[PDB]
């Protein structure tokens, strides 16, 4: 299925990520004015879970004032079964009507998973789906202003056909926030939460190395939940301590 985002996302909607926002500047400029521009074709957002990879892709589109499309390669939500070459073609043809635009391939880890022991997939619709995505990118003339984006933490596990020149041959690092980034992100997610005098986002950040953006959003949520559980009007540092610990037990 091809979907389109109906609400714009911009960099204002992305907490932190300052480094990656700078790195994608060139992509935003290409989408705004493709004829002015090697040319971007496929971009992989590379980083661990929770760094906001798909979110940043959506934000590029809103910064450039272009549509954000998503392609799904399976009609079933818990299993990747493919949609086949014809459906892939139809999805690219319809998105290309609206170029310049971003086309985001959902779940590239599944779509690009290596399955044939190098012998190919034949009539397996999963490989038919992958192969047609590659063919469609190779058919871009590069004046259209289309960027195809996907997201992974393991680019080298993907079918190497995906990473050849002209396909997903650019990677953008979307990494974990550093301690300054964590404080920045926490402040965003705490803005509408009632805080005790003892709250110090810098101290929370010191105690949360390796937390992703999602982890930080969830940390604030779990602290707020502990405050609710304790019937407290505001969220204090002890609710953050309880939240941080609960989260460090999912592991």
């Amino acid at each position: 299925m091809l979907t389109e985002d109906q609400i714009k996302t911009t960099f204002a909607d992305v907490a932190g990520c300052d480094e990656a926002k700078e790195e994608v500047a060139e992509l935003v400029e290409y989408l705004r004015e493709p004829s002015r521009f090697k040319i971007p074709k496929g971009v992989l957002m590379v980083g661990p879970p929770g760094t906001g990879k798909t979110l940043l892709a959506k934000a590029i589109a809103g910064e450039a004032k272009v549509p954000f499309f998503t392609i799904s390669g399976s009609d079933f939500v818990e299993m990747f079964v493919g949609v086949g070459a014809s459906r892939v073609r139809d999805m690219f043809e319809q998105a290309k009507k609206a170029a310049p635009c971003i086309i985001f391939i959902d779940e590239i880890d599944a779509v690009g998973r290596q399955r044939g022991a190098g012998l190919g997939g034949g009539h397996d619709e999963r490989e038919q789906t992958l192969n047609q995505m590659l063919v469609e990118m190779d058919g871009f003339e590069g004046n259209e202003g289309i960027i195809v984006i996907a997201a992974t933490n393991r680019p080298d596990v993907l079918d190497p056909a995906l990473l050849r020149p002209g396909r997903f041959d650019r990677q953008v690092v979307v990494g974990l926030p550093d301690v300054r980034g964590r404080e920045q992100i926490l402040k965003v997610h705490m803005r509408r939460v009632p805080l005790a005098p003892d709250i110090d986002a810098a101290i929370i950040a010191r105690g949360t190395p390796g937390f992703s953006g999602a982890d930080l959003a969830n940390l604030v949520n779990e602290a707020a939940l502990f405050a609710a559980r304790g019937n407290k009007r505001v969220v204090s540092m002890v609710e953050f301590e309880k939240a941080k610990d609960k989260i460090m037990m999912g592991l």
